[PDB]
């Protein structure tokens, strides 16, 4: 396991990918979260490029936070996230977006409302055990 | 610390109090939670007699689940919760409601939808550090 919360020092550009393994702590009923967020700097209360919350068996919010500001929320009902089981993550940067795969399924988009060359960390946390994370690049 | 989530069986009925001391993992402004939940038996699927779901520096939820079903959900903006400190929580069982402590001030109260006495288990969870679990009588 790693430490929940989790946060990484990261610089992404177009082709970077972030990969995270975990598990939701509790059963979907329950409603347990995942956040991850790409800050543009490696204090919590930072700005959030890329804010994506999954409330499980429910639905996904994603969003930026610009100055300290919520911008215009995105919701998604799709839920490839599977009751009492291990995800595999993938966020990948795209020219004109994040590429959200879940399990090898392509599940969410987000347009880049900031250039992703703004991240210096990412922070998962929320209702998760973490067994992998990774920042790697094609 | 005790671990998070953290779940003890637990019998109440009038004069019961659950006394919680805790921290928020991150500030007010990425919005942790904190969630408690009485529920009928040890096993987390159970129904909840009382929830209790602080989103810090936001609003508080309280709803019953009821055979599996959310039931009306209460809302309260009241948020004695400081940003950054260290917290006691105390839920007294009344007669005819649970009053619900914040640093030694009333802040929420709920009627009691079912009788306090089916409540076998306490478990509080989501982003805190927990200090302190007692479930005391007068
Ligand atoms: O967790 C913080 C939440 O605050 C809301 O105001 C935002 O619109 C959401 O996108 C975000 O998930
Ligand atoms: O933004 C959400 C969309 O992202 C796409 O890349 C996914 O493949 C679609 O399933 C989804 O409608
Ligand atoms: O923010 C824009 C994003 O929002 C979604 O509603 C669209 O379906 C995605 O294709 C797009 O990348
Ligand atoms: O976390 C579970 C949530 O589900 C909603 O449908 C309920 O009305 C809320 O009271 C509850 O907080
Ligand atoms: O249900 C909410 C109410 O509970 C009362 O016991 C509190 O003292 C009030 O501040 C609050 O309006
Ligand atoms: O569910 C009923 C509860 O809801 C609140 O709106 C009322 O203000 C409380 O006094 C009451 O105990």
């Amino acid at each position: 396991l790693l430490p929940v919360p989790y946060t990484e020092a990261a610089s992404l550009s177009t082709g970077s990918t972030v990969t995270i393994k975990g598990r939701p702590l509790v059963c979907f009923l329950n409603e347990p979260y995942l956040q991850v967020d790409f800050h543009t700097e490696m204090k919590e209360e930072s700005d959030i490029v890329f804010h994506f919350q999954v409330c499980f068996g429910r639905r996904v919010v994603m969003n930026s936070r610009e100055y300290g500001a919520w911008k215009q929320q995105v919701e998604s009902k799709n839920m490839p996230f599977q009751d009492g089981q291990e995800f595999e993550l993938s966020i990948s940067v795209l020219p004109d977006k994040y590429q959200v795969m879940v399990n090898g399924q392509s599940s969410y988009t987000f347009d880049h409302r900031i250039k992703p060359e703004a991240v210096k960390m990412v922070q998962v946390w929320r209702d998760i055990s973490l067994t992998k994370f990774n920042v790697s690049y094609l």
